[PDB]
């Protein structure tokens, strides 16, 4: 009995204060509570379909279309707007003629899926085959998102690290690390970087600090370069785990971590699950 309402609360996070404006379960436009959130939100699910049923291009699909993949044209509704998703015009054609599997490459196609690409990709999931496969594993996902930053600067002199995305690190030096966490209540004692570990002390988002040693790694074999794993448990919530691409060098090649493209920072987005081995990593940017 999965459907729209469940399937939007996965993709589109609850917010009870206004943020860019938007507020509630992604009601466009200073604090509700929940009820009056969720009660916000069924009036939007409803204004989407309102808004299918009146529109002549997206009512002869809908109408053409079983349940569930009803649901996945609702939620693009509700995402954009009925004068946008009637704006899909040749994607809507393939959905009416059933043509599933070349609606689901053509709306791959769409700056849509390049704007919110996890969420874009469910959705299709849901058009091509007509079933919920796409958010089997997103049972259970906790309401809220994680936002973390893990950043690096090379001791002595606070210097910056540089990419070029492969990060150019040196071997036989020492980094401060900072990690902070949003929302401040989670808590973390180490981050394990390539095999390092990095024990992780609260400081003053919350702001987590430790240093990363890199004596003793093996500089990376020339023009190669090599993932590093990245895993950071959390006491209750799961455990983040991510790859970096890396250049290890040695000192005589040192010039090499003293150009590039800087990074203050890399920012994550993250959604913890209940069960999943993991949790979900939904954005990555190098600030």
């Amino acid at each position: 009995g999965m459907n729209i309402f469940e399937m939007l609360r996965i993709d589109q996070r609850l917010r009870l204060k206004i943020y860019k404006y938007t507020i509630g379960i992604g009601h466009l436009l200073g604090v509700i509570t929940k009820d009056e959130a969720e009660k916000l939100f069924n009036q939007d699910v409803d204004a989407a379909v309102r808004g299918i049923l009146r529109n002549a291009k997206l009512k002869p699909v809908y109408d053409s279309l079983d349940a569930v993949r009803r649901a996945a044209l609702i939620n693009m509704v509700f995402q954009m707007g009925e004068t946008g998703v009637a704006g899909f015009t040749n994607s809507l054609r393939m959905l009416q003629q059933k043509r599933w599997d070349e609606a689901a490459v053509n709306l791959a196609k769409s700056i849509w899926y390049n704007q919110t690409p996890n969420r874009a990709k469910r959705v299709i999931t849901t058009f091509r085959t007509g079933t919920w496969d796409a958010y089997a594993a997103h049972m259970g996902d906790l309401p809220g998102i994680v936002r973390l930053s893990i950043a690096l600067r090379i001791q002595p002199n606070d210097g910056p690290v540089f990419f070029k995305r492969t990060i150019k690190l040196l071997t036989g030096s020492s980094y401060k690390v900072e990690v902070k966490i949003k929302p401040t209540t989670l808590q973390v004692e180490n981050i394990s970087i390539g095999g390092v570990l990095v024990p992780l002390e609260l400081k003053c988002r919350v702001v987590y600090t430790g240093i990363y040693d890199t004596e003793g790694v093996a500089p990376t074999k020339s023009g190669e370069r090599q993932p590093i794993q990245i895993t950071m448990p959390f006491t209750d919530i799961g455990t983040f785990e991510t790859v970096w691409q890396v250049k290890f060098y040695n000192y005589h090649k040192r010039d090499h971590c003293q150009w590039g493209s800087p990074f203050s920072v890399i920012e994550y987005e993250c959604k913890p699950n209940e069960t999943r081995s993991l949790m979900w990593v939904n954005k990555e940017s190098f600030l």
